[PDB]
DNA sequence: CCGACGGCGCATCAGC
DNA sequence: GCTGATGCGC
DNA sequence: GTCGG
């Protein structure tokens, strides 16, 4: 972190207020990409140009990066730090709910802070007000012995509905993450596939045992919503879970285990080999969708040797 | 130069 | 009432 | 904002 790591925040930061100020998608994915980069580059950057040599780095970063290395700041972050407007919309984002739409039209009525959003519940959708209510923990890790006890009560659960249910919590925890910033559940039965209420009796039953607490949303095959282990009190967590045809389920256990730099390089070795990977199927290049019984069948197909998700990192 | 860049489930808005 | 668009999160 | 057709 000493080595790049006033760089990389500056990147984090000129990001943020892209998305949530700027709206604009693609810059703040841009600058995440070469926050990205420079965080992995093992030398400490001493210019622009070393920085240019990078894969995501151009022009405008490398300008800004000259900048920073030489004042150890940057005259337009500075600026938008001090700017009131500019900070409070990016600060209301913070709020689960609130994406740069809501955040800027609440500002231009004068609401700016969780106060002035707490004496304006009226104004606030379902989902906004639980991001309110619970600010504070949404934003905090979750330890792995924690995620451990959260795996315990929805396996459980699951298999007490129907013992034919599937359940795999995904994540950066399958990968053997110290700790989360939410948990992921991926959810599949038998008599579920693309041929052919199985998500609403788990969370019905989730909900029953005082686990999941709140709902974001909740449809057919995806919900969304907030849990609380018992206490023995712990912070309340984001838990999503998503119901997947049997046909996709691998797939999809591949996709949301990750990592985001895996499934890039995953994706890129499949295509030299012939063949095409997302989400839900693996396709010859594209054709039909090939029968997956496992993870590693996926990893057959592509002429690869099953990797563990412990090595999934890159 | 100029278009692509994560794609889609759900909630809720815009409009008929 | 509906269909389609948008916001949002991931 | 960067990349690449
Ligand atoms: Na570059
Ligand atoms: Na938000």
């Amino acid at each position: 972190e000493t080595l790049n790591g006033g760089i990389t925040d500056m990147l984090t930061e000129l990001a943020n207020f892209e998305k949530n100020v700027s709206q604009a998608i693609h810059k703040y994915n841009a600058y995440r990409k070469a926050a990205s980069v420079i965080a992995k580059y093992p030398h400490k950057i001493k210019s622009g140009a070393e920085a240019k040599k990078l894969p995501g780095v151009g022009t405008k970063i490398a300008e800004k990066i000259d900048e920073f290395l030489a004042t150890g700041k940057l005259r337009k972050l500075e600026k938008i730090r001090q700017d009131d407007t500019s900070s409070s919309i990016n600060f209301l984002t913070r709020v689960s709910g609130i994406g740069p739409s809501a955040a800027r039209k609440f500002v231009d009525e004068g609401i700016k802070t969780l106060e002035d959003l707490r004496k304006n519940e009226d104004k606030l959708n379902h989902h906004q007000r639980i991001g309110l209510k619970y600010f504070g923990d949404f934003e905090k890790r979750i330890p792995r012995e924690e995620m451990l006890q959260m795996q315990d009560i929805v396996l459980n659960e699951v298999k007490k509905v129907d013992s034919e249910y599937i359940a795999t919590v995904c994540g950066s925890f399958r990968r053997g993450a110290e700790s989360s910033g939410d948990m992921d559940v991926l959810l599949t039965h038998p008599s579920f596939t693309s041929e052919s209420k199985l998500l609403h009796q788990v969370v019905e039953q989730l909900q029953k045992v005082h686990f999941i607490t709140d709902t974001l949303s909740k449809g057919e095959t995806k919900f969304m919503g907030v849990c609380q282990l018992p206490s023995k009190e712990y912070p309340h967590r984001r838990i999503d879970i998503r119901l997947i045809p049997k046909d996709q389920y691998y797939c999809g256990v591949l996709y949301f285990t990750g990592s985001d730099i895996f499934n890039k390089n995953m994706r890129a070795h499949a295509l030299e080999k012939g063949f095409t990977i997302n989400k839900y199927t693996i396709r010859p290049l594209a054709g039909e969708p090939l029968p997956v019984d496992s993870e590693k069948d996926i990893f057959d197909y592509i002429q690869w040797k099953y990797r563990e998700p412990k090595d999934r990192s890159e």
